[PDB]
């Protein structure tokens, strides 16, 4: 038994300074052998994520030993969730839901069970795509970063600033920062529509549009008491403006390249820490973390924004849309709504 599947392959590269378009991806049939080795499972793909880090995988050299480049005419891959259809792995049964970071962009797959994590849909009230975002790594990154590195003190009247506030994890800080005890949460953003979405929908107390040129003064209006915590998801000039407004005994969390000397001098004089946050060093916090996120969500205390495209044929269109940076939150493609067995 071979089964015919559809796969999305890298058709062409945009060039390092180029803009990805849907035509950089191609759907192609593939004949997949139905056989399972010891430990393998056959999965049906339900949801796939598209994320900004993937941009560099379309380049021949990703400038990073953390990311392997995608290869021409080969299936792409990333965050995914599916259902087990057949298993030769003791930890997985037909009907289990599983995730991977390296889920291939195809309709069905044969995968090593040891690279899959079983997930429990009751945690997300059956909204399975939330396991790729707010009840997955992005939510966990946001929660563990603040919880473990923010030094938040309930009743201390702290202001936290979050750069890259319209991204999948940055967009959850308005809610998570408040739930975790922060009194004020200010987002930094690239458009007016995004600023108003953060603030009307995602519980940010204020938002700064960094493309409209009076950024320092905007930030000052948003942060009348200065900045106590900075979650830096960008770096560069935005971070230099932000650091200039930081209070004594402040904390910068990078989610470290040297600062300009005048900025470094402010950092030192004001006793500001600046530390890399690496979420994979907090694996023992993951399970309690997902339970917390799930609880908030079920309570209605954590609202999530996702954009969901439909169909494996629309991966390229969704990737392109994701690249225009218009949407707020997690970009998802629904490959199947079929969890039958």
């Amino acid at each position: 038994h071979h089964m015919i599947i559809q796969r999305v392959v890298l058709n062409s590269r945009p060039g390092k300074n180029g803009n990805p378009v849907a035509e950089n991806f191609r759907v192609e049939e593939f004949s997949l052998l139905d056989a399972l080795n010891e430990g393998q499972v056959q999965v049906r793909t339900l949801y796939l994520s598209v994320d900004p880090y993937m941009r560099c995988k379309m380049n021949e050299d990703t400038g990073t030993d953390y990311l392997a480049p995608w290869q021409l005419a080969q299936v792409a891959d990333g965050g995914g969730i599916g259902i087990v259809e057949e298993s030769k792995h003791q930890k997985l049964a037909k009907g289990d839901f599983v995730t991977s970071f390296y889920w291939p962009w195809q309709t069905k797959a044969i995968l090593d069970g040891n690279g899959l994590e079983k997930v429990d849909p009751q945690l997300v009230d059956g909204h399975l795509s939330y396991f790729l975002g707010a009840i997955g790594m992005p939510g966990l990154t946001s929660l563990i970063g603040v919880q473990e590195k923010g030094h938040i003190s309930a009743g201390s009247n702290q202001t936290m600033v979050v750069s890259g506030a319209a991204g999948a994890c940055g967009s959850l800080a308005g809610q998570i920062g408040h739930l975790l005890g922060c009194s004020r949460v200010v987002g930094i953003c690239g458009t007016q529509e995004k600023c108003l979405f953060l603030t009307s929908e995602l519980g940010f107390d204020a938002a700064v549009n960094y493309k409209t040129g009076n950024v320092a003064e905007q930030l000052r209006e948003a942060c009348p008491g200065g900045v106590d915590v900075y979650f830096d998801n960008v770096g560069g000039d935005i971070s230099n403006t932000v650091i200039s407004q930081m209070n004594e005994n402040s904390h910068i969390i990078l989610c470290p390249p040297p600062l300009p000397p005048a900025v470094e001098a402010i950092r030192k004089e004001r006793n500001i820490t600046r530390e890399r946050f690496t979420v994979l060093n907090y694996k023992d916090k993951f399970e309690p973390g997902i339970l917390q996120l799930s609880q908030w969500f079920k309570e209605g205390k954590l609202k999530v924004k996702e954009t969901v495209a439909k169909g494996l044929e629309n991966m390229g269109v969704a990737f392109q849309s994701m690249m225009t940076g218009g949407n707020v939150g997690k970009q998802i493609v629904c490959i199947s709504e079929d969890s039958s067995l």
